[PDB]
């Protein structure tokens, strides 16, 4: 239920989480569903995406 | 290996990737991980993170 940090990280955007190694972070569930990193072969474009918007082909 | 989208999805920061429901999107295997919403007990902030960054407690 609670992860610990094993590295430091610093937040890119605004919507990551910065963190130091030792933390301890709890995961929060929602409606999006864990995120991935993804290439449209429809548009070309990649990025990420949540994951409760896709399914398996 | 490949997805099909089911909804639609707006891009909601520069990193995140908008698609159209059909659209056929595949994985990118990275060193980051899945990214997870997520809340420090410790800072008490709460965002997004690499879960290849932190360890069950």
């Amino acid at each position: 239920t609670t992860f610990v940090a094993l590295y430091d990280y610093e937040s890119r955007t605004e919507t990551d989480l910065s963190f130091k190694k030792g933390e301890r972070l709890q995961i929060v569930n929602n409606t999006e569903g864990d995120w991935w990193l993804a290439h449209s072969l429809t548009s070309g474009q990649t990025g990420y995406i949540p994951s409760n918007y896709v399914a398996p082909s």
